[PDB]
C-alpha cells in the first residue's frame, strides 16, 4: 500500500559520495515499480549494485544500470531480457524525476535514468516510475561530473544500494 523506498549510495572513483533515496510509484506502475525495487535490492541474484552512471548530461540527466555492458547498450529485466511500456501516466516533470531508458517501444530492460532538468519531449515514450525522494543534492554533484556528451570525468557508481522503510 505505501510505495517503496530504495537507496543508492553513489561514490566517485570509488570514494564515497552520498545517498540518493527514491519513491518508487507502485501505485501507479507496479510492474515497472518492482523490477527496479529488485534491482535495487539484488533479490533475483542480478541487479545495480556496483554499477555505473555510464552517461550524464548536465541539465539533462543521469543514466544508469547497465549492468551486463556498461556502457548504455546491456542491462536486462527481472521479467526477461525487455519488458512492455508499462503505462505513461506519469510525466517528465522536472529535476529527480526517476523513468525508464529504451531503444524503442517496449523495450525496457534495467536502464533507467534521473532527470535534472524538465525532459516533457520524453512523455510518453519512456515510462516514469519513481522520484528523487532525498539526495537531489548527491544527484547534483553526479551531475557536476558528467559532459555534454555524457562521458564522465570520473567513475560513478552505485557502492550499494537497496530498500528503506
Ligand atoms: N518483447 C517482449 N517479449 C515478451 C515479453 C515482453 C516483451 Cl517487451
Ligand atoms: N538494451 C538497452 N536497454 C535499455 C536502454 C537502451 C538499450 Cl540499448
Amino acid at each position: 500500500m505505501v510505495n517503496p523506498t530504495v537507496f543508492f549510495d553513489i561514490a566517485v572513483d570509488g570514494e564515497p559520495l552520498g545517498r540518493v533515496s527514491f519513491e518508487l510509484f507502485a501505485d501507479k506502475v507496479p510492474k515497472t515499480a518492482e523490477n527496479f525495487r529488485a534491482l535495487s535490492t539484488g533479490e533475483k541474484g542480478f541487479g545495480y549494485k556496483g554499477s555505473c552512471f555510464h552517461r550524464i548530461i548536465p541539465g539533462f540527466m543521469c543514466q544508469g544500470g547497465d549492468f551486463t555492458r556498461h556502457n548504455g547498450t546491456g542491462g536486462k529485466s527481472i521479467y526477461g531480457e525487455k519488458f512492455e511500456d508499462e503505462n505513461f501516466i506519469l510525466k517528465h516533470t522536472g529535476p529527480g524525476i526517476l523513468s525508464m531508458a529504451n531503444a524503442g517501444p517496449n523495450t525496457n530492460g534495467s536502464q533507467f535514468f534521473i532527470c535534472t532538468a524538465k525532459t516533457e519531449w520524453l512523455d510518453g515514450k519512456h515510462v516514469v516510475f519513481g522520484k528523487v525522494k532525498e539526495g537531489m543534492n548527491i544527484v547534483e554533484a553526479m551531475e557536476r561530473f558528467g559532459s555534454r556528451n555524457g562521458k564522465t570525468s570520473k567513475k560513478i557508481t552505485i557502492a550499494d544500494c537497496g530498500q528503506l522503510e
